[PDB]
RNA sequence: CCGUGAAAAGG
């Protein structure tokens, strides 16, 4: 039978969720990276069980017409750009296909129109944030990205999909951590000082926050290292320290300190100014977030008398960008630093009709139900894991006739939609947006609508 | 799920 690195000619017939190539081999399904439909490869088997297997391209016999390369002294996987070998138009078609397929396979919904993916004019160098691990590799302190399904660091200077300024700051920081001989983190030995570098840069403002993620409070010569980097990049207005002392894959720990300047940067979205703290979420592709937000606004058909609840509000980018053309905005957030951004961001743009709280989304709804606040619309933008049942049910009991659900994960979105249908919400429209070009990730906005009156 | 373009291990 087929066993580890036997060699076999196969033809790819489809692309998985992750963008891996599917091949059939004598009853078995094989998954293989950097192989597009139509391509014929010699395939070396990596592992094979009963049913499923994994394979690697030994040689390309015939390459797809849709392959990029061409481009270009790769950029070869790394982890960053797992759809980068695909031309950009086929990326869009793939993401549209992924939304239809999940809607059907999980929600059971065959009967809805899924618009084609709204692509990016220049789908490169788009990321306003870099979270870079710092490790010891072949003697030397290195910045880079983990290989898929590993914590094997691949040294890197060019990151392809990042704002190129962020790239330079990371390389400058790397050169300064070598020269001041600061000690990189080691996961196994549980030793060292420098765990991660985080660099965020305003898309419109150009203001940079640097975060040093470290295992301990004390960093020898930190002020001298700040002074050097601030000389090279005078757009740096914030240098912060995060202390993460735990054996965990979470990048950030509990404690934050300001080593230099402010503990926020300012950026603009939709002509409103927003202050952004280090641990607050901010969409990593601003240009496309602006179209995603606009899309959500147009789906929701707001009027001057509407009362919006902004669940999972963050720093209130959605909330406050609708606040001018509605009656009231009510927002719930998880982490204080972001709510205090919210209240300050309201103040900053002279918005009196937006009301933020700290809480879980469920409780603020419970409090708002008892308080007598009657919302017309619900805007939710949850993380990858989606919504909880408890939130879905509490949201459906407000009588809100419209729900705009913004999602960065179709799997959970669909599950959540299926629930909302059993509580009298019909899925009216769905619009994928390409927030993460060259990756398998897809951003969607779905509009949900009250039929029943209950 | 902790867990955030990648994100082992361990819960
Ligand atoms: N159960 C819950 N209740 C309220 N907020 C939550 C939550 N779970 C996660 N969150 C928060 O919801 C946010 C999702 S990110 C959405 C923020 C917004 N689009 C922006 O651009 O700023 C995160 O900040 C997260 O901390
Ligand atoms: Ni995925």
């Amino acid at each position: 039978m087929l066993k580890k690195n036997d060699i076999v000619e196969v033809e790819i017939v489809d692309l998985t969720h992750e963008g891996a190539g599917v091949a059939k081999v004598d009853g078995l399904v094989f998954f293989v990276e950097n192989a597009l439909p139509s391509e014929k490869i010699l395939m070396r088997v990596l592992k094979v069980n009963k049913k499923i297997g994994f394979g690697k391209v030994e040689k390309y016999l015939v390459q797809s017409p849709h392959r990029n390369q061409d481009l270009d002294l790769a950029y070869l996987r790394s982890g960053i750009a797992d759809l980068g070998h695909l031309s950009y138009p086929e990326q869009l078609k793939f993401k549209t296909k992924q939304v239809k397929d999940s809607l059907y396979k999980i929600a059971g919904i065959a009967d809805v129109e899924v618009a084609e993916t709204l692509g990016m004019e220049h789908p490169v160098k788009y990321r306003n944030k870099a979270q870079v691990p710092v490790r010891r590799v072949n003697g030397v302190l290195e910045t880079g990205f983990f290989r898929k399904n590993s914590h094997n660091l691949m040294p890197l200077e060019d990151f392809f999909i990042q704002d190129p300024v962020i790239d330079q700051v990371v390389v400058a920081l790397r050169d300064l951590l070598r020269r001041f001989d600061l000690k990189p983190y080691d996961e196994k030995e549980q030793s060292g000082l420098i765990r991660n570098l985080v660099v965020r840069r305003g898309h419109y403002s150009g203001q940079i926050m640097v975060v040093l993620v470290t295992t301990r409070p004390k960093v020898f010569r930190v002020d001298q290292l700040i002074e050097q980097v601030i000389k090279q990049f005078p757009e740096i207005v914030s240098v912060m320290q995060n202390i993460n002392d735990q054996n965990t894959n979470a990048i950030f720990g509990k404690e934050w300190r300001t080593l230099y300047g402010q503990d926020y940067i300012t950026d603009q979205m939709l002509g409103n100014d927003f202050q952004i703290a280090g641990p607050a979420f901010y969409q990593v592709n601003t240009e496309m977030a602006e179209k995603l937000y606009q899309t959500a606004i147009d789906f929701a058909e707001l009027k001057k008398d509407d009362v919006i609840i902004d669940a999972y509000s963050g720093i209130g980018t959605i909330g406050l960008s609708v606040a001018k053309h509605v009656k009231e905005v009510y927002g719930v957030e998880l982490i204080p630093e972001a709510v205090e951004n919210s209240q300050k961001n309201a103040s900053l743009n002279k918005i009196t009709n937006a009301h933020y709280v700290c809480d879980t989304a469920e409780n603020a709804m419970k409090k708002w139900l008892k308080e007598g606040i009657q919302p017309t619309v619900i805007l939710v933008d949850p993380p990858r894991k989606g919504l909880t049942e408890s939130f879905i049910k509490a949201s459906a009991q407000t009588g809100a006739d419209r729900i705009a659900y913004i999602s960065c994960n179709v799997a959970t979105m669909a599950r959540d939609i299926k629930l909302y249908q059993e509580l009298g919400y019909e899925l009216k429209k769905v619009q994928p947006v390409d927030l993460f070009p060259q990756t398998h990730h897809v951003q969607t906005v779905a509009l949900l609508s009250k039929l029943d009156v209950d």
